[PDB]
């Protein structure tokens, strides 16, 4: 009903139709400049102005039929921005509309984007852009109401440095010179399917693309663009197994974009052109779960969309387990059940870090007065796949479940709707089981802190060697460490060797002697999965071995997904021998951070 991290007018004033972006990116100056055409449709009688979300943006007018009418910004209210009035030259009734054309211009601090300079690129000769609006960043990048409860269409004309390339979260509508300026193109983008604002994207650079199936490109710089093209080969797989378990994909095109290594996330599901980080080019495709969870955000999420932020849940729950259930299908039940498992291991040191009562360990979360960047975590994937793989066993198992799914997300296309919609609508799909469903605890799963309150039935074939090997280890004494060899691991996938370091990582410290042993055993120190290395490095970290600190701090900062590099420089803070150099790397790489990363990773070292 009403969404506490905006200050524009709700959707029950008037909501935004369409919007017509153009403008120019300048590298020198980093800035966005052009016009934002706004269609607003007014849901009211008599509406005579609006409230609009700003974010450190230059307004410099705003014309409504040829003509220029008064606007004022409110003083900012720290995360959410600025708000900006807007009066009409005209009262509207309802469902009449109006165009409001908004000349604009981005701040270098805009915390939606982030510049970086050739020597942060691979070809290390043009600069580069992208942008991450999510969760409510996009106001940063242009006047908008900034809210999920809003879905709008969007063309767009990006004039950039003629030698580089733009794209953007929609379909690619054709490129010319511009004609104002030689040296610079016009990209020209149409998105024909209505979405919330958070799915606006776009990213400007040195940029080649590998098509890899019918309807998916995938972009990067030259130096990772083969790389990138066999890592998500499965990528027409996966869109095809979601389409029969989701219903057909609507949004034509499904192209993949590998970013420079400060992207935030393991990826983005911003519709047509996802984007990736490039820690997942583990090189044998054993990362591309993350291809199919975005692949997934094409029903749950961009469909099906949250009406605020506090049911973000249904967003990440839902598509998780679409997630999971495509990776079933194409590498069978057992691995399904062997995620969903380790899934659940995640949620356990997600509550064990936020603690039992802490309020963002609620599936449904009150974000009044706080920033979603602050609040974000595993809760909601985990907690939320949780509540939907206890529902799938409730009700009559995974067939039943997908049938549900299916129905959900037809009956809420191209719509924003809160967790009861999702209740009522999961009551009225099961009527002939309510007895079933009014045995669940509603409250303690949606509203409670901590650990669900009933844990699902998980198979454990896949997990079995994990716990195996990892309870050795950690039971071990000195005589033991030397029966350990390298055949210990000769039938483990990467998947299971993974959530053998996680398991063992619950249990750290580990006696400095094990770790060493670990090492000349194992050699985990020579394995590029970032997955791996990143959880082998914390128990090395957290178990006292300075011979780790430089690994450890070279990963945290080569790299900026904040999933590895929050925890890694955490981690590296908490070891004596090693806080100092972890505020100093900080502090020198702070300016060349991606802006939300650069304001957790200063929270979480207490040196803001
Ligand atoms: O479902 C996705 C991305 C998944 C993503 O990358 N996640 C989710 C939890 C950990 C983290 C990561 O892999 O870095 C999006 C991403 C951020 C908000 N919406
Ligand atoms: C990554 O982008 C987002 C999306 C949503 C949120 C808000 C939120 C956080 C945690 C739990 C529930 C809701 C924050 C950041």
């Amino acid at each position: 009903i009403v969404d506490t991290c905006s200050l524009a007018s709700p959707a029950s004033v008037c909501r935004t139709k369409h919007l017509h972006l153009r403008c120019s990116v300048d590298f020198t100056r980093r800035t966005l400049t052009g016009t934002a055409a706004l269609t607003v449709q007014s849901q009211e009688d008599n509406l005579r102005s609006l409230v609009l979300d700003t974010k450190d943006l230059t307004i410099e007018k705003v014309v409504i039929n040829g003509q220029e009418v008064k606007y004022a910004l409110g003083e900012r209210q720290s995360y959410k921005g600025s708000p900006m009035e807007i009066s009409l030259p005209i009262a509207l009734s309802k469902n009449q509309e109006i165009v409001i054309e908004i000349s604009f211009e981005t701040s270098p601090k805009s915390s939606a984007l982030q510049w970086l300079t050739p020597e942060q690129t691979s070809g290390k000769e043009h600069p580069y852009l992208f942008s991450q609006c999510q969760a409510i960043h996009c106001r940063a990048i242009l006047p908008c109401q900034d809210t999920p409860s809003v879905k709008l269409t969007y063309t767009a004309e990006v004039s950039v440095p003629k030698e580089l390339v733009a794209l953007m979260s929609a379909i690619r509508d054709g490129e010319t010179p511009d004609p104002e300026d030689p040296s610079r193109k016009i990209y020209k983008f149409i998105q024909k399917v209505p979405i919330p604002c958070y799915l606006i994207a776009l990213v400007v650079g040195a940029l080649e693309s590998r098509q890899i199936g019918p309807r998916t490109l995938v972009w990067s710089e030259k130096e990772q663009v083969e790389k990138s093209a066999y890592e998500f080969s499965e990528t027409e797989s996966m869109l095809k197994i979601a389409e029969d378990l989701g219903g057909p994909y609507v949004w034509g095109q499904y192209d993949l974009l590998v970013l420079p290594p400060s992207f935030p996330y393991g990826g983005m599901e911003n519709p047509c052109l996802t984007f990736v980080t490039p820690t997942l080019l583990a090189g044998d495709k054993s990362l591309s779960n993350v291809i199919a969870h975005e692949i997934s955000h094409s029903w749950t999420g961009n469909l099906v969309t949250n009406k605020t932020w506090d049911h973000f849940w249904l967003n990440e729950g839902h598509t998780v387990y679409l997630e999971r259930h495509i990776c079933g299908r194409l590498f069978g039940e057992k691995f399904r059940h062997f995620n969903a498992l380790g899934g659940w291991g995640e949620l356990q040191n997600s509550v064990k870090t936020f603690g039992e009562t802490h309020p963002f360990t609620k599936l449904v979360v009150d974000l009044t007065d706080i920033d979603p960047d602050v609040a974000y975590s595993s809760v909601p994937y985990e907690k939320g796949f949780a509540l939907l793989f206890y529902l799938e066993q409730l009700l009559g198992g995974p067939e039943i479940f997908l049938g549900f799914l299916k129905a959900y997300v037809e009956k809420f296309s191209y719509k924003s709707i809160t967790t009861d919609d999702w209740k009522d609508f999961l009551y009225s799909y099961f009527k002939d089981k309510v007895d079933v469903l009014n045995q669940v605890d509603w409250n303690a799963w949606l509203y409670s802190p901590g650990l669900p309150p009933i844990k699902p039935n998980y198979d454990m074939t896949l997990t079995n060697a994990c716990i195996a090997l990892s309870q050795r280890w950690i039971t071990a004494k000195e005589d033991d460490l030397n029966s350990f060899n390298a055949t210990d691991l000769k039938d483990l996938s990467s998947h299971q060797l993974n959530e053998f370091l996680a398991q063992t990582l619950q249990r750290a410290p580990l006696p400095l002697g094990h770790i060493k042993r670990m090492q000349e055993v194992y050699n985990f120190n020579a394995i590029n999965n970032s997955e791996i290395r990143f959880r082998w490095l914390r128990l090395c970290i957290q178990s006292k071995w300075e011979d780790a600190i430089p690994l450890a701090l070279k990963m945290a900062t080569e790299q900026g997904r904040m999933k590895f590099t929050r925890p890694l420089f955490k981690d590296l803070a908490a070891f004596d021998k090693s806080h100092d150099q972890a505020v100093r790397t900080y502090q020198e790489h702070k300016a060349s951070m991606h802006p939300v990363t650069a304001m957790l990773v200063g929270k979480d070292l207490k040196v803001d």
